[PDB]
């Protein structure tokens, strides 16, 4: 079997990319972050307190005919950006694109932080990293692609995601004709139960290429590209007036400048995130101070591909007994 979803951002700068799900009989279509960073998928739901419900739609358990409730099982988790959510489990039936699980973990959020209320355009995540941070208890479950792996024609998913644009996630097979070149794969320890690599190195715009290990992780569910605070100086220097703002909480850049690209290295290939990727607007509606899309990993303890690195390529997570990452220029 195969799936294939659109994933489209949820505003004009791309702060995160929502996929409809099918959830339930009949479908409840619920708009999810797919996440490679963590490994629940949890939703706004009937029990959801309703005071933390603004705009989401939720999953009704009780009107789907293939929802049980897991019982005892319970789920509580804790994000990087501070946010979190926890509450009751159901199996039920989930779809992607086509590619349908049954008897899926469907984590159901009693309560949510105010980061998610306040975003209405996000019904909850679905996490792709490995099932070993799943957080429901007593009974650890499995992601999505843990349970579709085996009836995959390939145990693989991709990862499109569009600059100011819609994207693809691509389940089972990888799509020859979404790339240019080939496809560079590169090694992944899943010690921390993610999708962990080293990088070969970086360049800032037309810069040499400087040559040194950046351990990180592939991450589709954070918005910015977080790197060591020697590579990201190295970035803004080459930006004039640029500075790190610790009222605002990381690198500024004056709105009127040009932004140099950033290569980032894939054993010997080369992936260049464009200028204008990095760039995430105005820290406050009409200032002329910008807020940078990359930014130093100083204090978060592990380095960050998010969204700004993996929209700049084709993403292949390869899910074979020993995982492998691939990156193709687009």
């Amino acid at each position: 079997s195969t799936g294939s979803a659109t994933t489209t951002p949820i505003d004009s700068l791309d702060d995160a990319y929502i996929t409809p799900v099918q959830i339930g009989t009949p479908a409840q279509t619920l708009n999810l972050d797919f996440d490679t960073g963590s490994s629940d998928l949890w939703v706004f739901s009937s029990e959801t307190t309703a005071s933390e419900v603004d705009g989401q739609t939720i999953y009704t358990p009780s009107k789907s005919t293939t929802a049980k409730l897991l019982s005892g099982a319970t789920w509580s988790i804790s994000y990087g950006d501070g946010s979190s959510s926890s509450g009751d489990v159901y199996t039920d039936t989930v779809s992607v694109g086509g590619l349908t699980v049954t008897g899926q973990a469907v984590e159901s959020a009693k309560k949510v932080s105010s980061s998610f209320t306040e975003d209405s355009t996000i019904d909850g995540l679905l996490g792709l990293a490995f099932s070993t941070l799943n957080t429901v208890s007593p009974t650890q479950q499995k992601t999505f692609f843990d349970n579709a792996k085996a009836s995959l024609d390939s145990p693989v998913f991709t990862a499109d995601l569009g600059y100011h644009a819609p994207g693809t996630y691509n389940f089972g097979f990888i799509d020859t004709t979404a790339y240019t070149g080939s496809i560079t794969y590169t090694a992944v320890s899943t010690k921390q139960g993610f999708w962990e690599w080293t990088s070969t190195g970086y360049a800032v715009g037309s810069g040499t290429f400087k040559s040194t290990s950046i351990d990180g992780i592939a991450d589709t569910g954070t918005t910015l590209l977080y790197l060591p605070a020697t590579v990201v100086s190295a970035y803004w220097a080459q930006v004039s007036g640029a500075k790190s703002s610790s009222s605002v909480g990381g690198y500024v850049f004056p709105c009127s400048a040009t932004l140099p690209s950033f290569t980032f290295g894939v054993g010997s290939a080369r992936i260049v995130i464009p200028g204008d990727y990095i760039d995430f607007g105005p820290i406050s509606t009409g200032s002329s101070s910008c807020f940078g899309g990359i930014q130093s990993s100083a204090g978060i303890g592990i380095n960050i591909f998010g969204d700004v690195a993996l929209k700049a390529a084709f993403v292949v997570f390869n899910g074979a007994t020993t995982p492998t990452l691939g990156f193709a220029s687009k």
